[PDB]
Formats: structure tokens, C-alpha cells, sequence
């Protein structure tokens, strides 16, 4: 009921390591988001593997699977190589080079890809990361979670952590009435380097985060995201 949904743009470049193949075999690309939505690539020949291709997702998934094939056509369709990517929405959105898992029987073991995958940030999201979480009634274990803060009313925000390929939030904490602030590290919680809370009567949730410029990034925005009075305190 807490639903986000992004746009993931994917831009396939060209291919790297191809070099067995003869320079008039046809080769293209299929990409696809887990849930149902897959596109092709426009024909290419091998002497010049090449497109400047936009595919454009849209999925419910804040931890989508973007699988990426190449194949090379004519008995059926012989894939030469595959990259599964793992983008957040705050992934790099530029060009990036990726190799590809190839079968070994093909002699194209430096095949690489360039790729460009985007997530879009929906206007409900307010901000997005992974966070070390410990909570007396959430995330009661100690462990590294993607979180969402998304506003789920024109007043109302919610803590919103998601597993891989879910298009639901595995949990979730509403932040009205809560105090966030800044906090010392923690004792016995190993993991997390920049710590900080959301406390209230009758919870408590540690947060850490691995560099303090992100988590003066995540108490400024759960600060307005929770109403409270009290200006946080910072080192």
C-alpha cells in the first residue's frame, strides 16, 4: 500500500571482445526487468556491434534485476554472453563498461558491454540508501537494509526498507511522532560507522550509515520528514 514506481531507462552502447564472430553476423540485445517487461535492441553486424538504443522499464521494484543478453541470430538464437545488473535510484547513471558471463565454449572471454541503466526518483520519494537498522519493534537485528523515505500523505512519511525484487517494503516505520537526531556510535553494534536514531514513546531505531556526509543527508531529511520540534544536534 506504500507503492513506489520508477522509470529505469536502459542504454545499451556497444560490445568489446567480439572477435570470433564473422563481421556480417547479425548481433542484438534483449533487456529485461523482472515482472514481465523485456525489449529488444535494433539489428547490429558484428564489425560494428553499436546502438545508441534507450530502453525504457518501468517497475515497482525499488531493487530491480536489469538482465542484459547479446545474442548473435541464425536453431533458434545463440546468446553469447549475459550481464544482471543491480541499479538503486541512487546508482550512477553514467556509461559504464560491464563483462559479460560467457558460456566457455565460445572463445569471447574479454566480451564486455557499456551500459547506462537510470532510475528515476518518483515524486513520493523523498531519499533512498542502504543503512545499517537495529529496531525494538522493526528490524530487530542488527543488519544492513535499503531504505526508501517515501510521503505516503500530503503531512504523513514513512521508513520504508526493501528486499531484492520486492515491490513492497519488507518493513516499514511511520514517522510521525518521532525524534530523529544524531548520535555516538553505539557499542556492540559491529557494522556502521556514523550513527544516529529515530526515538519516540515507546520505540527506538538506531541508525548508522558508512560516511557521515550520508547521514547528515539522511537526519536532515527524516528531521522534515517527521514534524518534530527539536533541531538535531550535530558533531
Amino acid at each position: 500500500d506504500v507503492l513506489l514506481s520508477f522509470s529505469l531507462e536502459v542504454v545499451i552502447m556497444e560490445v568489446q571482445g567480439l572477435k570470433s564472430l564473422a563481421p556480417n553476423r547479425i548481433v542484438y540485445c534483449t533487456m529485461e526487468v523482472e515482472g514481465g517487461e523485456k525489449l529488444q535492441t535494433d539489428q547490429a553486424e558484428a564489425s560494428k556491434p553499436t546502438w545508441g538504443t534507450q530502453g525504457d522499464f518501468s517497475t515497482t521494484h525499488a531493487l530491480p534485476a536489469v538482465k542484459v543478453k547479446l545474442f548473435t541470430e541464425s536453431l533458434e538464437d545463440k546468446e553469447l554472453g549475459r550481464v544482471i545488473l543491480h541499479p538503486t535510484p541512487n546508482s550512477p547513471k553514467q556509461s559504464e563498461w560491464h563483462k559479460m558471463t560467457v558460456s566457455k565454449n565460445c572463445p569471447d572471454q574479454d566480451l564486455k558491454i557499456k551500459l547506462a541503466v537510470r532510475m528515476d526518483k518518483p515524486q513520493n520519494m523523498k531519499h533512498s540508501g542502504y543503512l545499517w537498522t537495529i529496531g525494538k519493534n522493526v528490524w530487530k537485528r542488527w543488519k544492513k537494509r535499503f531504505f526508501v523515505l517515501v510521503q505516503v500523505s500530503q503531512y504523513t512519511f514513512a521508513m520504508c526498507s526493501y528486499r531484492e525484487k520486492k515491490a513492497e517494503p519488507q518493513e516499514l516505520l511511520q514517522l510521525d511522532g518521532y525524534t530523529v537526531d544524531y548520535t555516538d556510535p553505539q557499542p556492540g553494534l559491529e557494522g556502521g560507522r556514523a550513527f544516529f536514531n529515530a526515538v519516540k514513546e515507546g520505540d527506538t531505531v538506531i541508525f548508522a550509515s558508512d560516511d557521515e556526509q550520508d547521514r547528515i543527508l539522511w537526519v536532515q531529511a527524516m528531521y522534515r520528514a517527521t514534524g518534530q520540534s527539536h533541531k538535531p544536534v550535530p558533531p
